[PDB]
């Protein structure tokens, strides 16, 4: 279903792509959120793909935080994909910018072992604060199941590219 795509490892895929379009696109299995442990879907990845379900990703994530309390930083929950694809797996990545530790990324990436293939941005990126080529590094080291990540900014997809070892 995913094209475009180049395949940086036997399982880590990226491509310089909006992960909203993407998603409404490939209406993939599972489609990643940069989600933060209160499921606000404010900015970023989560203000985009929230806004692109027309307000129902954040009507559902309050329902859930109303039953089961915060998440914690590292990890995850699978609520409904919405418009954009079968399920959404929220997934916690460590925000630099709210000085939590970025030791948290790796166990924030292995939640992404529990589902076979991926749509996903790059954890931590943006406006979460940490460095996207240590994100990849990570990811990569961690994931083990297909993951197609979609990059927003195309001068940092090059540099996340040509950087690539
Ligand atoms: C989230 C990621 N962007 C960044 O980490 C940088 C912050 C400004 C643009 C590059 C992306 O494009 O997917």
């Amino acid at each position: 279903s995913f094209s475009g795509y180049l395949k940086l490892t036997d399982n880590v895929y990226i491509k310089n792509a909006d992960i909203v379009e993407e998603a409404k696109k490939v209406k993939p299995t599972v489609v990643v959120n940069a989600a933060n442990v209160y499921l606000k879907h404010g900015g970023g990845v989560a203000g985009a793909l929230n806004k692109a379900t027309n307000n129902a990703m954040q009507v559902e994530s309050d329902d859930y935080i109303a039953t089961n309390g915060p998440l914690k930083v590292g990890g995850s929950c699978v609520l409904s994909g919405h418009n954009l694809a079968k399920h959404c797996l929220h997934v916690v990545g460590p925000n630099v910018n709210k000085g939590e530790d970025i030791q948290l990324l790796k166990s924030a990436y292995e939640n992404f072992n529990q589902h076979e293939v991926l749509l996903a941005p790059l954890l931590s990126a943006g406006i979460f604060g940490a460095d996207p080529i240590h994100s990849l590094r990570v990811c990569v080291d961690t994931v083990r199941t297909n993951v197609y990540l979609a990059v927003f900014d195309k001068n940092l997809y090059d540099k996340l590219v040509s950087s690539f070892l």
